[PDB]
């Protein structure tokens, strides 16, 4: 049969300078089986909210679920009051209005729930949206810009399904250790869709929307990807890559050539991550089928995209240390449950070093920062407003992958997991890899966050966040 077309999220702009988002339960079909799913302005996933830098907009958010949620704008530099972390509770049948005064460069950001201890479940049920920030600078470049034709959002997510076809989500000792992962890959909510792309340049806005699964994009015929933007917006010039690793909650925009009429796949390559490396993710896995077409397409790859500032001198900067840890009992219990469920396949992708690390009680608070499981009532510290700080985040002592995310900022990576960052990760980021080594970011918070609307800093492996690997901080 024909592959289904890639679903394109609606590009939603202001009215009275207002935007309406409805959070609701409905139904979706996956592999011919119906499931209860949640969506923003529909059944599953959500729209792309389109924002202009320097232009205020009001968002009216209606919770039509039968349980509490929050709405977090991932990668937006906004005050804590509108950040929608776990303190931004919207009750069932409630409404919250937020004024977003956008004051950052053009970027692809996203939005999702941040309900305390339930973020994994609420994203797994289908809640995620996009944010497209535009500025004068990006619109001058003549990048591909026809939304849903040559400028395409690609939200990649895995799920697992029970026998009846319902989403099979559980926060248990296995998923608290290694994450919630599945055997079914979704692309804008569809299984292995096709996208009809005009000949010339195709812009893909890639979002890893998975709870726990790291991805590594490539093409089926090894044509290159040209990275043009990271989480926080444009690189100074394009970076040519043959593969593109993307952690949970990271975005990159890439241009790819649609040259001849022969279709090719966007794929994800096997990653060395425990549980994630298991079949069917032990071989290259198709993400979507690009079908070349002949219709209007004038987008270009510019030699120069933007100016990236020199890093400042680090002397005098406040240093914060964040030591990530997991109770040895959770590693043991969680690993034991993984090995019970997958047997001989359980150590897929793992080298000798990775396995010897695993040497051979309430799990809801077993994941920690600085020896502390997340305490919603006790911000770990008071950060300075408008001042560079150096944040040193360590996974030394721990075997697992931790995409570390900091609210309220776009930062510069100084060191990523004991190496300088790759060229395409050296610009504006809101996520940094921590995996058995130490990362160092240069962060600045331009907006206030008081105690009662604190910013979060957490692992974006959502089951780790939900079982304690989060801290609140004031600005
Ligand atoms: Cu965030
Ligand atoms: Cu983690």
């Amino acid at each position: 049969a024909e592959r289904p077309t890639l679903p394109i999220p609606d590009l939603l702009t202001t009215d009275r300078n207002r935007i309406q988002l409805t959070i609701g339960a409905g139904q979706s079909t996956f592999g011919g089986k119906t499931a209860t799913t949640w969506g923003y302005n529909g059944n599953l996933l959500g729209p792309a909210v389109k924002l202009q830098r320097g232009k205020a907009v009001t968002v009216d958010i209606y919770n039509q679920l039968t349980e509490e949620t929050t709405l977090h704008w991932h990668g937006l530099e906004v005050p804590g009051e509108v950040d929608g972390g776990p303190q931004g509770i919207i009750p069932p049948g409630g409404k919250r209005s937020v004024t977003l005064n956008v004051d950052q460069p053009a970027a692809t950001c996203w939005f999702h729930p941040h309900q305390h201890g339930k973020t994994g479940r609420q994203v797994a049920m289908g809640l995620a949206g996009l944010v497209v920030i535009e500025d004068d600078e990006i619109l001058k470049l003549m990048l591909p810009k026809q939304w849903g034709i040559d400028d395409v959002p690609v939200i990649v997510q895995d799920k697992k399904f029970s026998a009846d076809g319902q989403i099979d989500y559980q926060l248990d000792v296995m998923t608290a250790a290694v994450g919630w992962f599945g055997d079914t890959l979704l692309t804008n909510g569809a299984i292995y869709p096709q996208h009809a792309a005009p000949r010339g340049w195709l812009r893909l806005r890639l979002l890893n929307g998975c709870n726990a699964r790291s991805l590594n994009f490539a093409t089926s015929d090894n044509r290159p990807l040209y990275v043009i933007a990271s989480d926080g917006g444009l690189l100074p010039e394009p970076v040519k890559v043959s593969e593109l690793p993307v952690l949970m909650g990271e975005r990159f925009e890439v241009l790819v050539e649609v040259n001849d009429n022969k279709p090719f796949d966007l794929v994800t390559l096997p990653v060395s991550q425990m549980g994630i490396a298991i079949a069917p993710f032990d071989k290259p896995h198709p993400v979507m089928r690009i079908q070349p077409i002949a219709i209007s397409a004038s987008g270009a790859l510019p030699d120069t995209l933007s100016s990236l500032p020199a890093l400042p001198s680090l002397e005098g900067l406040t240093v914060r240390k964040l030591q990530l840890s997991m109770d040895p009992m959770l590693d043991m219990m969680g690993m034991q449950m993984l090995m019970e469920k997958y047997g001989d396949q359980a150590m897929a992708g793992m080298d000798h070093s990775q396995m010897m690390g695993h040497m051979g009680f309430d799990f809801h608070h077993a994941n920690k920062i600085n020896g502390q499981a997340f305490d919603m009532n006790k911000p770990m510290f008071a950060a300075a407003k408008g001042q560079y700080e150096r944040w040193v985040i360590s996974g030394v002592g721990d075997m697992m992958l931790h995409p570390f995310h900091i609210h309220g900022t776009q930062f510069r990576i100084l060191s990523e997991n004991g190496k300088p960052p790759a060229a395409h990760r050296a610009g504006w980021k809101d996520t940094v890899k921590v995996e058995g080594n130490v990362s160092e970011v240069l962060v600045k918070f331009n907006h206030d966050a008081p105690k009662e609307h604190a910013y979060m800093a957490h692992c974006h492996l959502l089951e780790h966040e939900d079982t304690g690997m989060m801290l609140g901080f004031t600005v």
